[PDB]
């Protein structure tokens, strides 16, 4: 199984992938450059990588949680089952660190040559820190001394706290994969950001906590410290733990001290330390939670502020009250409490995106009228691509007559009424449009039209329907017929019209 | 009285309705739908619903308070107004519980459906909780055990505490009802993001106070606790109640511990859960306060980071003092710190609500023109359409002797000077125009024109009033008349415009 | 000296009045109204009112300050100079309440009518809470009970407690004058809400100091509070008060308790609640100044985050680092870290403004060039407002030989070099212009040009050229003639130019 | 070496100071203008002054941290080394002090007149408080007191604080330097703010602990101090500062007290300053942090904002599932989570810079295509300016047939299908362009084009494409054949192209 295993080192074909490369195609020059050294480099982006990040990450996580108690709380640290841990420990990091000069690295395209790229870069660049980390230097020590107890014991313990330096390992790791992961699932980033510094928080809450308690073990329990003031020396190593977690984490949330203010000066400079450590990790915390706040209601607080600048400009103009209530109404109705700029939005899309959209939008419309139906679909989409959405309240006159008329109407929904000089009552319904003659005849306006409900319109101005009409010659005879039977029931014979349909 | 009832169940006509669903006739459709199952179902957006979750608010509430408190400072939990109290809140709970089954859920239209969408859905997203919840565990637990004392009586607490679980029920509530007051009252958002915050952390808060002194009680009040140390286990509920509220407040606040810092390991792991609950709840707190804040301002803030731009601009130019002085006046006079952008806001208007607003703002103009109270309406608003607001400092010249021009002018408010070569001096007052002749004429500008006091004008671009004319030639007529005994006056005479008079 | 009276009374022509009334005469009209009701009311907006709320303020915020503590500390209230103080401030408080119904209220136009407008409105608004305040209610208690003492004692403090309900008719005035004060002084809104916080946070503060104290007194000094505790209630007053003032304050920046924590449930309660109000104030105080924060880098931030854009438009294309470099090199030059869009800021200026402006900035320009100084200045002024800006780095090409061209240019800064075949080397300076030929000529550029070190132009568009040229030939054959004599220089005649030269 | 000192004076040309002052001929000018006065006269903008200023900083910051220690803790304060650190320290601060006058001021173009300029104006600013801090004020009044001691002692410690004022000096300088610092390096404005932020913090805390020490030292360590209380008079110097540093420290991050709560009214008031001082500036941090993480992730945030209202207007017209998944996806495709505004950036950027960022663009584009390369670099110029980008998802129709075809295409990348009636399948790969022919023939789409994968194209519309050919009609030629053959393949013959083709 070495093919599969190729497979692994080679990225696969996930969406994430896709979208970072864009065609499948791309994706295979990448494997195909991969392929050029064997059994030996691994891609940024590849499978197995992110497997073996994984595994890190949990391994890293335990060693960051239980070496520093382990130093701290256990004086028998030679003993078996911990060493045997250590060593497992050391050798998984050491495998990471052999790893890292085959894993390619990206800044442009990702830097694939193995022996000049990946290494060269990666030498000057991150491994001193990471090299230190893996390597066992306590043992080795041990080792050394080997090839007056006290003091060597005091040394061997700073000397392990060296194997804490993998946390920014850790923390380039979650960098990484965190980017990869706004590609793949759409994360809110406020969030993302919180929970790392919660994360990050936690850890220095605790290595406060083992690091208060550890400063005496090192200094020999000196009967000024607060160790030796309680009297919890010889107490169990969980308890003592507990006390110092909760030392550490009261100066982290700001809340007082241990049982009392320090006495001793190493004491009292280390708690001066954790404060300082505490305090700002609160106020970074403080910043975060903000940030995700805002984030959270950004889609209501937007549409508000927008309203506002309407209330300030109503104010300059010194509006009545009715008429303020009236333009608050409209907006309610048009917006629904929901800010966005259409014009941006389609702009953004592209042509066969639209053309869905505006379909959906208007199928109804389309269902119910005659002429939409039969005509070609060609037609329709030229139609209602140049279509602009309206709202109308109930006693709006949305046309006047005798005016000059720009654009023509379509009822997508509601109901509004025709008022003519002796033609009664005439009321309109969903699917219907109105102000077609204006723009056939090129004259005024044959009569008014008011809405008798909230009427959602869509307009079409004069030029785009000439527009759509120089394409299709053939559908205009339709609505010159179905003008003129309008105009016989009202009683008003446009000449021009008439001519037009005799030639026709 | 069942159809008054049926009526409840279905939607009414409200506002909020309105604005949901837009027409009135859509309304009846959503009754009709809910129609189909008989006294069974129940709309998300009902009255009656509506009713129900406002009784169930109290309710929950007055739990909320209540329950922990009963469970921790009262051994006697088996009394006969407590126990009264304790099945009578679990029925309506039961209630609740059966209700969600006949409510409708909103995700789209909202799922009416009764046995298929309703039922299914619920069974599988947050019936698990409610139920526990719903059902009294502890009395049946009882009832189990009398079909050794000591460890009965700590598990019946325990599980007392499930009715507490129904506060996630309630946030849903909140969430829900409150999504329908913005659609209603139009509430600043971060106002109620506040309160709500306010409430929970006042739970949460007054869940610490009880809960620390709840763990005593299940360990026996052990000497190392907090309660045994201060001797006041045998003082009233009341005073030991608020001690442990206030103990509970303080890790909250982040002010400090009890008498004395924790001794007993499981208080200071109590001490320290607070903490962390109590700091977060302030950090979250503290951000909403903030965003709150920024929220209030908003109409004033962006006003002078507006300005901000326009004195960075000034800079790069280097612009001479005296000069930027004069754009500041001028930006005062034109806004009055007030940030808007006409150009939007008329566009997102429909016709008549500007044709309103324009008529509102140039009432006064309109009323001193001779011209336009005597022509039609629709000429005049064709007119008042077209018209753009501008604002003139004193020593401005608005008109140059000579130069090309390109816009007429309406005085709604200011006093401006004519100064023409030996034609003394003429002064214009609110209600007149100049700047009428050289669009006429098709030349150049008679005489120069400067303001006298702050000049608020009216412009009218050459394209606009040509369109305007083309509609109505029997108005240029007029203005033709108008301009001629100008000419007269001043002493220059226009030819063009004589021989159009005399062809006329 | 009533007239002065009367002047006084109406409102005087600030700078502030003018902006808020506009003109002059709009000024008189609003005193001549102000005139119909005589030696009585007073505009809101008057000078006399002003110094009125002046005068309240100090008064206000001293009784604010001194009120407590007198009620508090001193328990010898009936004494002379307390006495004399007292009934004084009630007084000046007494002639407030009387004054708010002859000054006028703003809601829309100020309410000028005396008996109906202003004095039914206040009357349902706020004269419940200032009538109380404004009364000496405890004295009246005390001479009811003239016409056992202990109780009484402890009863009337409580009332004279209800002198400090004045604070809201503060705020009230705050709120008012502060608003008059932005739109004279131009203030920074951030900094005028921060330090009304600041005024009203430690008001809250010196209030808690008080009333801790306060409960002791009414409680007749019980020995489980902590004053007795201390053994501090023979102390001095002074030191007394600042021991409370300190215990108040700790709460209220979340430090700690005062000696102990409390043991009596009084105490305790006191102390909770002043953690309450002391935490949400902190909080509110928190958010001010992160408000504060970032509107004064806002400038500056908004800067960055435009550029960030840019950034990101970069990183998409995937460009060469040389590129970039290039790109952010010519984003330095052209706006200096300065956010600004001229399109708008011009567009919001009227014309004689932007003309002006446009002057300065060319004005060198105009010194320079031969053609400018000696025309008519309306050209000149039609010339330069047709202007656009623009920035070239060294290396770049102008105007590349053989190409179609849209625009020619103006030095104003920097120095280009013209390249043609068999031409050698040719360099121009400030005040200089070039691709004047290929909008004159109709045709293709003649030779190219390349900028030496970076070169600022003012570049002229062909349409707008041609804009101007019909409204002045004249300045046309300058600029022909000019063509003419650089294409000898070069050795490539065009033919149309000279054709034309020939006619004229 | 006069001269290097004369270079040294004037402005050098760096980055900077081209940024500031544009091209380098201007910068001569400024030192052309720096001349006039010689061997005395220092511009702002020079190399020595930065020098200078760098060297008074580490100076300032180093009296900042000693100078209150040596106040407080050590009692010999007339020892021979303090006195030579403090007379030369002075010495410096002098210099500085007569340098400002030589010094040039900025305010519009630097202030370099000598005499008049800069000493009238800096002597009525800034010279009060630094005359007072440069000179050694103890020193001379124990001079005068040589030509009872304990009472002088403490006198001359307060006079001495004197020299602390130095501080606002620091902070200006501070403040002038960082603007130039941002003109250089494109500093993050945010972490510069925090960095400033936390350096005062620490001094202000540093001041609180010297502080607090002082008031004792002054008033003769009284036994209600802490200091008396502890015992720790006698104790060491660094022991003590120490103590009270933690003492300042606590207060400022709201820790706690000391060893016990403040019993003497001094101390006590002491305590609450710092309180006051340190809750504000924490307040500040908390502001300031905030700020920080706001701006880090605003590239991020800036795109979820963006995309929220698409979410909301898709919310708006409630479109199916299957729809919104298909925006999101395309939404992915495009802007790949970076938010960037093309049409404004290109606005932005000049011609040369445009076209080199298209060439980069479309170079791969270019490479592929045959009549790219053979033709002037000037007419491919002229075509790639006009190019407007578009993505395309798999199975969508880029053309349909029989439509009016607006737009031709160029695929950058991906992979196009061809479909026609009888026509089989044809695939079009990268570097290959559709849709020329309805804009040659001026009629209908001869077929239709749906893509395979996801397509990059480069859309041309007709009025552009007509626009670049009335130009170059050599290149339509060649369009027209590749046009003909095409139509050949597919089999519908096209008139009028063979008809323009026979005449050619
Ligand atoms: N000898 C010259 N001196 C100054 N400018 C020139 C000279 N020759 C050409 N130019 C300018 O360079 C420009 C090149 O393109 P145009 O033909 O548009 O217009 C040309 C002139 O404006």
């Amino acid at each position: 199984m070495q093919r599969q295993f190729t497979s692994m080192l080679q990225p696969g074909v996930n969406k994430f992938s896709l979208r970072m490369f864009g065609s499948q195609k791309a994706v295979e020059k990448e494997q195909e450059r991969v392929k050029t050294a064997g059994f030996w480099i691994i891609h940024p982006y590849s499978d197995f990588r992110f497997y073996w990040d994984l595994i890190m990450l949990i391994m890293m996580v335990g060693n960051l949680v239980i070496i520093p108690v382990g130093i701290t709380f256990f004086t028998e640290q030679t003993t078996t089952p911990w060493i045997i841990f250590n060593v497992a420990s050391d050798t998984v990091f050491l495998l990471d660190l052999i790893m890292n000069f085959r894993t390619g690295t990206v800044n442009s395209s990702e830097i694939i040559l193995d022996p000049k790229v990946i290494k060269m870069n990666y030498l000057k660049s991150w491994f001193v820190v990471d090299f230190i980390s893996s390597i066992p230097v306590d043992y080795i020590f041990l080792i050394v001394e080997k090839g007056r107890a006290l003091r060597i014991v005091r040394f061997t313990k700073i000397l392990s706290l060296l194997r804490l330096l993998r946390l920014s390992r850790l923390i380039r790791y979650i960098h990484q994969w965190e980017e990869i992961f706004h590609m793949t699932y759409d994360l809110a980033s406020a969030v993302v950001r919180i929970f790392n510094l919660i994360g990050m928080m936690l850890l220095l809450c605790h290595w406060d906590g083992c690091l208060q308690f550890l400063v005496p073990l090192l200094q020999d329990f000196p009967p000024d410290c607060w160790v030796s003031l309680n009297e919890m020396v010889n107490d169990s190593w969980g308890k003592q733990y507990s006390y110092a977690l909760f030392k550490a984490m009261s100066h982290m949330l700001c809340i007082g001290y241990g049982a009392q203010a320090p006495v001793s000066m190493s004491d009292l400079w280390i708690t001066m330390l954790s404060m300082i450590v505490g305090a700002t990790c609160y106020a970074m915390f403080v910043g975060h939670a903000t940030a995700l706040i805002q984030s959270l209601d950004s889609s209501r607080r937007q549409y508000q502020e927008k309203y506002k600048q309407v209330e300030q400009y109503m104010s300059f103009h010194k509006l009545p009250a009715d008429m303020r209530q009236k333009i608050h109404d409209y907006y309610e109705h048009r917006y629904q409490g929901k800010i966005f700029d259409e014009e941006n939005i389609l702009n953004e899309l592209n042509d066969p995106l639209r053309e869905e959209i505006v379909n959906f939008n208007c199928r109804k419309l389309v269902a119910t009228m005659p002429l939409f139906a039969n005509a070609d679909p060609n037609f329709v989409t030229a139609m209602l691509s140049k279509l602009r959405f309206e709202v109308f309240q109930p006693g709006d006159y949305i046309i006047r007559e005798g005016a000059v008329g720009k654009k023509m109407y379509f009822i997508q929904h509601g109901v509004a009424g025709v008022i003519t000089k002796s033609s009664k009552e005439m009321k309109l319904t969903d699917g219907s449009y109105f102000g077609e003659i204006c723009l056939l005849t090129k004259g005024r306006r044959t009569a008014s039209v008011r809405a008798d409900t909230y009427c959602r319109l869509y307009s079409l101005s004069v030029d785009n329907f000439n527009e759509v009409l120089e394409e299709y010659p053939m559908m205009r005879r339709a609505f010159e017929t179905v003008a003129i039977d309008r105009l016989d029931r009202i009683g008003k014979k446009n000449s021009i019209l008439l001519q037009k349909f005799q030639k026709d």
